[PDB]
């Protein structure tokens, strides 16, 4: 037992250093994508790779079920898994070049007209599906994005799932997937995944149909099937992942502009968020973090990773953001988003090195999004200036609930379906014959959406979204928005607030800020059942607040689409426009 203890110690000091190296180099090269950068990136996987390697086998000689100490059991459990470090070297070195072919691929990839400007993804791609709303001109963006980017991945993806697959094998798991899903460390996860999908189904089908609605007004009844599944490229997203950017088309009663106008920024909108955490008596961000994050996008042409991101350096010092900013409100909630990563960050920064993990997966991602909640509220907006102020009437009550759901509630079928179409794929039961085929139609089943274009020989649509190249698991994102709404219901209800749920705003809630700060402190030292009790008060999962939240939208949602005849679904998938008929006489 005291052997256990001293492998510990040398572990966590002796593993700082060359995490930090490595953090190092890949931030090097995700600020500055260049073949040097590249090439040192790959060369610093090999080193933090013989230091897994060399703690993971000593870690595997220690048999934990014989340990007393339960937090030294936690931590040599988790030192055993060598991940990638478990490929034979020369496998190490195709996998860790496939990884970074893959993610430089996705971005630098452009989207250009014949003869005009490249358009990236970040923010002119991003722009035209959020602010278009012509057919074509969307149609356009989501195709091409889906051509280059899409397209350009499937020639990696086949190894890289035979590489990934190969080493979560040889630590142990039947595929990648399942190594994924064991970092719940919850045997039962897929069938409660099953169940609180099945609990927010009635209100996504709601809002599903109502959207239908509005979308078959705005575009055009030959465009627009009231029984079948909606176009994915008209929902003010490239991935059809979030809806609120088509508030204008479906709202039953400008911020971006409020935000330029008055002087908004990249470094304010992070200062903003960084104010918002320290109301609530959390942990302001180190002068060092200023001084070396990445907030905006740089102007000298400099190729990056602009997909917004939170780094740890390891040293309980150095934590940086890395996100190419843009200057509106979706992107203020991204900041926020990325400055709960780095609180969690600073929380456990005093733990040992194994244990500086959230909870879960999800509870990294929720942290800055329950913060996100109380600022999107109408009340917070207008104490920004970036809303005039507003009446609480009940139509500004729907006005705002459906707002929130057309992100909230619509990402959860979303978030939910990309690692079912992943664990399949990992699984064996989804092979590149059918890559595509399986995740249209698993977009249809759980989104209700189809392609508006035909697929053809080639596609890898998957490709297009970043986390697939980048191979990073996203359940974490269903499960935060589960749980994002019950710690924001037990923060507002411990900040006193009494009322609808959705009214709450927990700014300066020294209360919430203290529940926060002792659940982030223990890092992975326990089951996140433990943490979730903590901040809740039971150790579930559970849909239950969230629906609480959007009670009076659900019940509004089904007297408006029963009154309205609509059919809840989308059982005519094969349907078409039709042809307008071609008259003569003919020149
Ligand atoms: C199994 O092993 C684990 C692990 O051991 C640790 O990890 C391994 C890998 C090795 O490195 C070990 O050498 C190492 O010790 C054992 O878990 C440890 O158990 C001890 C004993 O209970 C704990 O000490 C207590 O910690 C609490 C909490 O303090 C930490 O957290 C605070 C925030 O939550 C933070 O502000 C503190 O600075 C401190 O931070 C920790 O610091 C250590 C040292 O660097 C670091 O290793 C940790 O990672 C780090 N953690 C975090 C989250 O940052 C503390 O409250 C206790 O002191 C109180 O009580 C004393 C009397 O009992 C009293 O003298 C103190 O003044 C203090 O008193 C309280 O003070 C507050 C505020 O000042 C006041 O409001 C209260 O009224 C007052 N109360 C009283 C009664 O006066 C004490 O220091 C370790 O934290 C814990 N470590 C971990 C990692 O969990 C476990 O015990 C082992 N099990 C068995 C069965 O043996
Ligand atoms: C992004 O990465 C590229 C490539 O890694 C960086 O370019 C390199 O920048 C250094 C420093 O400017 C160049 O170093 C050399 O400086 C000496 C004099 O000090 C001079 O004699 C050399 O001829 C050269 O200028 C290096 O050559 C250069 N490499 C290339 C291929 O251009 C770049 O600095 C990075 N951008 C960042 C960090 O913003
Ligand atoms: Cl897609
Ligand atoms: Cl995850
Ligand atoms: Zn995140």
């Amino acid at each position: 037992e005291a052997e256990a203890s001293k492998f510990v110690e040398e572990y966590d000091r002796t593993s700082q250093v060359v995490w930090n190296e490595y953090a190092g180099a890949n931030w090097n090269y995700n600020t500055n994508i260049t073949t040097e950068t590249s090439k040192i990136l790959l060369q610093k996987n090999m080193q933090i790779a013989q230091h897994t390697l060399k703690y993971g086998t000593q870690a595997r000689k220690f048999d934990v079920n014989q340990l007393q100490n339960t937090t030294i059991k936690r931590i040599i459990k988790k030192v055993q898994d060598l991940e990638r470090a478990a490929l034979p070297a020369q496998e190490l070195e195709e996998y860790n070049k496939i990884l970074l072919d893959m993610e430089t691929t996705y971005s630098v990839a452009t989207v250009c007209h014949p003869q005009g400007s490249c358009l990236q993804l970040e923010p002119d791609l991003t722009n035209v599906m959020a602010t278009s709303r012509k057919y074509e001109d969307l149609l356009w963006a989501w195709e091409g994005w889906r051509d280059k980017a899409g397209r350009a991945i499937l020639q990696f993806y086949p190894k890289y799932v035979e590489l990934i697959n190969q080493a979560a094998r040889l630590n142990g798991y039947v595929d990648a997937g399942d190594s994924w899903r064991s970092m719940y460390e919850t045997p039962s996860l897929e069938q409660d995944l099953e169940r609180l999908f099945q609990e927010l189904q009635p209100l996504y089908l709601n809002l599903h149909a109502y959207v239908r609605r509005a979308l078959h007004r705005h575009y055009g009844a030959q465009h627009i099937n009231l029984e079948g599944p909606i176009p994915a490229h008209l929902l003010g997203n490239m991935w059809a992942q979030t809806w609120s950017n088509i508030y204008d088309l479906v709202v039953p009663f400008d911020t971006t502009e409020a935000m330029l106008k008055q002087g908004w920024t990249p470094r304010r909108m992070f200062k903003e968020a960084d104010d918002f955490f320290t109301s609530l008596g959390l942990l302001p961000v180190p002068p060092e973090f200023w001084q070396k994050s990445m907030l905006e996008k740089p102007t000298d042409g400099r190729e990056v990773v602009c997909h917004a991101s939170a780094w740890d350096f390891y040293n309980g010092k150095d934590f940086r953001i890395k996100q190419c900013t843009t200057v509106n409100l979706e992107d203020l909630v991204v900041a926020h988003h990325e400055m709960g990563h780095i609180q969690y960050f600073m929380q456990y920064k005093d733990l040992p090195v194994a244990l500086r993990e959230g909870a879960n997966p999800g509870f990294h991602e929720a942290i800055g999004d329950v913060l996100a909640l109380s600022v999107s509220t109408p009340k917070h907006l207008h104490s920004l200036n970036l809303l005039s102020s507003e009446g609480g009437s009940d139509e500004h009550d729907i006005n705002f609930l459906m707002k929130m759901a057309l992100d909230k509630i619509a990402f959860i079928p979303f978030s939910y379906l990309v690692d079912q179409w992943r664990w399949r794929v990992f699984d064996g039961s989804i092979t590149k014959e059918n890559y595509n085929q399986e995740w249209w139609s698993l977009r249809l089943k759980y989104q209700g959406l189809c392609p508006p274009v035909p697929r053809t020989q080639g596609d890898f649509d998957p490709g297009a979204k970043f986390h697939i190249p980048s191979s990073v698991p996203y359940i974490r994102y269903f499960v935060s928005f589960i749980i994002q709404f019950q710690f924001h219901e037990a923060l507002c209800q411990a900040a006193g607030h009494t009322g609808p749920l959705h009214k709450c705003d927990i700014y300066q809630s020294k209360e919430a800020g203290q529940r926060l700060a002792t659940a982030m402190k223990l890092g992975f030292s326990r089951p996140w059942p433990e943490a979730m009790q903590l901040i809740t008060g039971q150790p579930q999962m559970s849909a239950s607040a969230m629906l609480s939240y959007f009670k009076p939208l659900l019940d509004w949602l089904r007297t408006e689409n029963e009154l309205h005849g609509e059919k809840l679904g989308w059982p005519q998938y094969n349907w078409t426009p039709n042809s307008a008929r071609s008259e003569g006489p003919l020149p």
